[PDB]
């Protein structure tokens, strides 16, 4: 059987249980931490790409209010994130299994940009996402899988410093 696991999740909870925050630029800012995911059960021979993308977890803007996030009241659909693909892809099943798949290069940013950059709402709550597609293979195949630890909302700057501290230490 597939299996897919978070890397360090004993971190990702601190920053869970605080409301995680991850910082959008114009240019795109790179995530702390940075999903790692523990893949295994692939067939070593076979060929994959691994995808990333953000699913807005609810339809709502939030805002850091007297030291709490809490969600507007006027919900609008959300788009789903474009997709940044892994730049090992694509490549044996034996290349992703041997050491976590770490996702250190993917860029955030609030602004529609030249390529490899991912899109996001500021002020959005998202939960990360990853695709194992089966390229060339005669059956193409797709697993997915969510990381619930590492949701956060986008913010052009940390609102909550406990936050911001938690990266430094960690960092
Ligand atoms: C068919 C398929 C499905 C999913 C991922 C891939 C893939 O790994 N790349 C990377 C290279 C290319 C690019 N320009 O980044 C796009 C295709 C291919």
């Amino acid at each position: 059987e597939l299996r897919v696991g978070l890397e360090e999740s004993e971190l990702w909870l601190r920053f869970k249980e605080l409301t995680n925050e991850m910082i959008v630029t114009k240019n795109g800012r790179r995530m702390f931490p940075v999903l790692k995911v523990n893949v295994s059960g692939l067939d070593p021979n076979a060929m994959y790409s691994f995808l990333l993308d953000f699913v807005a977890a609810d339809n709502h803007r939030w805002k850091y209010v007297n030291g709490e996030w809490v969600p507007g009241g006027k919900p609008e659909p959300q788009a789903p994130s474009c997709v940044y693909i892994h730049p090992d892809s694509p490549n044996f099943g034996a290349h992703w299994m041997k050491a976590p798949v770490s996702f250190s290069k993917v860029k955030l940013t609030n602004k529609l940009n030249g390529g490899g950059q991912i899109m996001l709402n500021s002020l959005h709550k998202y939960e990360p996402r990853i695709h194992i597609v089966r390229v060339g293979g005669p059956q193409r195949m797709i697993t997915s899988h969510c990381f619930p630890e590492t949701q956060f909302i986008a913010v052009t700057a940390y609102q909550n410093e406990e936050i911001t501290a938690l990266k430094i230490k960690y960092n």
